């Protein structure tokens, strides 16, 4: 079931994540924290024009394999 997505970080580089289709946004943020050292509470995430919010899931925004989310700092 697992799949690869990417997050475009604050440097413009991307990190690679292994995620499940219904993973919460909270789990993505925690993976971003482990690699970037930014607390989830300071992360704002965007995909295809949508704000990705805590408590919601990847599938809420139709984030499929090879999607690149964009990270914005709070």
């Amino acid at each position: 079931n697992a799949m690869q997505i990417f997050v475009k970080t604050l440097t413009g580089k991307t990190i690679t994540l292994e995620v499940e289709p219904n993973d919460s946004i909270d789990a993505i943020k925690a993976k971003i924290q482990e690699k970037e050292g930014i607390p989830p509470d300071q992360q704002r995430l965007i995909f295809a024009g949508k704000q990705l919010e805590e408590g919601k899931t990847l599938s809420d925004y139709n984030i499929q394999k090879e999607s690149t989310l964009h990270l914005v700092l709070r």
